[PDB]
């Protein structure tokens, strides 16, 4: 892996359940057998959406957790674990959505202003999720929902391995900047979603708070605004994305815009920890979307990310570490293109996020954005997951592998692996002063024969005059590898004479000794 390390010893694979309730797909018995089959193939748990539109449909505080309980009961019967996603967003209307579960319709009547929803640069209203600006309503409803959920699921704490939170549209922490009705669907640029009267005044107040008076504002922005009412979000999103973002106004606007999501992250993190920490004692996380299109567009750089709320990922992630939430990213199966008209750079994106996450010490999890129907994609996922320290991978989605034996088998071999610590010992290595020894192998968890970025470093043993190290390996899988010497400058000086192999890697910790 990167930095001479190996795969994450805590790696676990998860399976995303269908969007529709199980009884609308098959029966519970078959479901239980499907789970036992999944477990046999390396899946640790099944993650599932529990829709707010289902749990508090009739009215405020009129809960119904019977479905969530019946689902959990079956997960228990199968001897599996589950990861519930408290989906406080709408199901249906997004790419791949085969459901129709809006959030409770009564929530919209709790405000007379337009503080609860979104409005784009061109007036398109969006109600897939509550506007994070309405922190008073979010604090009340999410607060009540989480606590009620914890109480109702207390009997099933032993099957709950983790809890995922929904931070916005499609359960991702972002603005609904790419939708069909707003004319911003992939791969178009996104539109900013801060044009409700409420959003405009919040921005205005934020600016005035930072500068004190319109006079200081004009001085800081180099503008000549005639009155406080002139403080507004961009009038032309495209012109803003072309060069307006470079100005002091631009920096302030984007800071406030992304700031709304960071504060939201801290709020739901606090509500979630207060409601689950004592009862479940399990990790909690949220998701960041992989808005990979228009990444390297020369005309409108990061033309889709910025409107979605992503302008400074490093700053964004600090909010996660601060809220004590793990992060889940997407598009781990795609590769870079960066060509007109999509200007898509998914891999470069995932690499940047993973790097930042690791620096800050944030537990990183991944998912694939689109269904995988070929072994080649699993390989790319494996490359990113095992060489960028991912702690988990969730496969979207259930049916893709449950009704395709060959694909399921390829997932088990490549991704449904159990990491096991092993000692590698290499003797008779002709190292000179300054040289270092590394190992690299055929599988992704071994760097796929890469000697530049992914090799696994070994450590000289002065007492036995050999090189060794504890490496995390995929249990019960065949591997081939070779040690090599790297000069003090970074060039590969030589390789081990004979290629080594372990067919397969034992599941009990032991050691593999070979000679140069
Ligand atoms: O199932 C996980 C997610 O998949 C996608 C759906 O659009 C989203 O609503 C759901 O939460
Ligand atoms: O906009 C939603 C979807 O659009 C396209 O299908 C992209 O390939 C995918 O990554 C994204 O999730
Ligand atoms: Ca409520």
């Amino acid at each position: 892996a990167v930095n001479g390390k190996g795969m994450n010893p805590d790696y676990k694979a998860y399976l995303m359940a269908p969007l529709k309730k199980i009884p609308e797909v098959t029966n519970w018995e078959t479901f239980e057998n499907d789970l036992r089959w999944a477990k046999q193939n390396g899946f640790y748990a099944i993650t599932v959406d529990f829709w707010w539109g289902d749990m508090e449909k009739n009215g405020d505080q009129q809960f119904d957790f019977s479905y969530a309980q019946r689902f959990a009961q079956s997960v228990k019967n199968a001897g599996m674990k589950m990861i519930p996603i408290i989906s406080t967003h709408q199901c249906g209307g997004n790419v791949g959505d085969d459901c129709n579960v809006p959030i409770p319709s009564w929530v919209w009547n709790q405000k007379s202003d337009d503080s609860l929803y979104f409005k784009s640069e061109t007036g398109t209203v969006n109600k897939e999720t509550l506007n994070p600006l309405a922190s008073d309503v979010i604090r009340k409803e999410y607060g009540e929902l989480y606590t009620a959920f914890a109480a109702a699921m207390k009997p099933y704490k032993d099957v709950i391995a983790k809890i995922e939170l929904s931070g916005g549209p499609a359960g991702e922490l972002r603005y609904p900047s790419y939708t069909t009705s707003d004319g911003t669907g992939y791969p178009s640029r996104g539109k900013f979603q801060a044009y409700t009267e409420f959003a405009k005044s919040k921005f205005r107040l934020w600016v005035l708070n930072k500068y004190g008076s319109l006079n200081e504002v004009n001085k800081a922005w180099g503008t000549k605004l005639i009155s406080e009412l002139a403080i507004l979000p961009p009038s032309d999103g495209e012109q803003f994305l072309m060069n307006g973002y470079l100005s002091m106004y631009g920096k302030d606007y984007l800071e406030w815009y992304q700031g709304i999501l960071e504060n939201h992250t801290k709020l739901i993190g606090e509500l979630a920890h207060n409601a689950f920490d004592t009862t479940f004692q399990v990790p909690i996380g949220a998701k960041i979307a992989g808005v990979h299109w228009q990444y390297n567009n020369p005309t409108i750089p990061h033309g889709a990310e910025k409107p979605a709320g992503y302008n400074d990922y490093s700053h964004l992630l600090d909010a996660f570490k601060s809220a004590k939430l793990d992060v889940t990213f997407t598009c781990l199966e795609m590769t870079d293109k960066g060509s007109y008209p999509e200007y898509s750079m998914p891999k470069t994106l995932v690499q940047n996020i993973a790097t930042l996450a690791n620096e800050k010490g944030i537990v990183l999890n991944g998912e694939n954005a689109l269904s995988i129907g070929n072994e080649e994609e699993y390989k790319r996922v494996a490359e990113m997951a095992f060489n960028y320290n991912f702690a988990g991978f969730t496969l979207l989605r259930y049916q893709d592998v449950m009704y395709n034996n060959s694909l399921m088998g390829k997932f088990k071999d490549l991704l449904g692996v159990t990491p096991v610590m092993q000692t590698i010992v290499v003797k008779n290595v002709p190292t000179t002063i300054g040289d270092t020894v590394y190992i690299t192998g055929n599988r992704a968890e071994l760097g796929s024969w890469d000697t530049k970025q992914y090799p696994i470093q070994l450590y000289y043993d002065s007492h036995s005059n050999d090189w060794r190290g504890n490496v995390v390996l995929p249990a019960e899988r065949n591997i081939e590898f070779k040690a090599f010497i790297k000069s003090k400058d970074g060039t590969v000086k030589s390789w081990q004479t004979i290629q080594q192999s372990w067919n397969p890697v034992p599941l009990k910790t032991t050691s593999h000794t070979s000679s140069w």
